[PDB]
């Protein structure tokens, strides 16, 4: 029962596209999107169809432009719900390089600079073990996020990345 909906213009204005479960490809029917209103719960929303290109994870809210979800641009293309466990344990191993190898880290709370923390600049391949977390390009959960609503990640790619840049990280709660 939660419902997303996309504003042509900023401040809720224009053509509106409402999605109430996942839209793979709404492009034909918005050129362009400045402001999104979710309610119910949280969505990831995609720049492109079929859940590609950049992605932005929004809780429930009201965003009346598109720097409130830290947008690249105004080009938003599908979305999908985002499923919560209620609130329990959290856990994220993280490696140093792809498919699980490499050094390893385990950690159940929010990172805001990994460097410090792991020293490392790169994740290259991570496995969730426990909840749903949001890698980020820089620290300070800054620039490009990326879902982790998954188990197993055994290169970037399959978070959506095109780089093992990750500087942050935290729990969706």
């Amino acid at each position: 029962g939660t419902k997303i909906t996309f504003y042509e213009d900023k401040d809720f204005e224009g053509r509106r596209y409402d999605c109430d479960c996942d839209c793979a490809d709404f492009h034909t029917y918005l050129s362009r999107c400045n402001s999104i209103k979710v309610e119910g719960g949280t969505w990831a929303v995609y720049e492109r169809p079929d859940f590609a290109g950049y992605m932005y994870i929004l809780p429930e809210g009201e965003y009346p432009e598109y720097e409130r979800w830290m947008g690249l641009n105004d080009r938003l293309s599908s979305c999908r719900a985002v499923h919560l466990p209620s609130g329990g344990e959290y856990k994220i191993q993280i490696f140093e390089k792809g498919d699980f190898s490499g050094e390893m880290y385990e950690t159940t709370e929010d990172c805001p600079s990994i460097m410090e923390e792991f020293h490392m600049r790169e994740i290259h391949s991570c496995k969730v073990l426990e909840g749903v977390w949001i890698f980020y390009e820089l620290p300070d959960y800054r620039g490009r996020q990326y879902l982790l609503d998954k188990k197993e990640y055994r290169k970037p790619i399959d978070w959506g990345a095109a780089s093992p840049a990750v500087q942050s990280f935290r729990r969706i709660v």
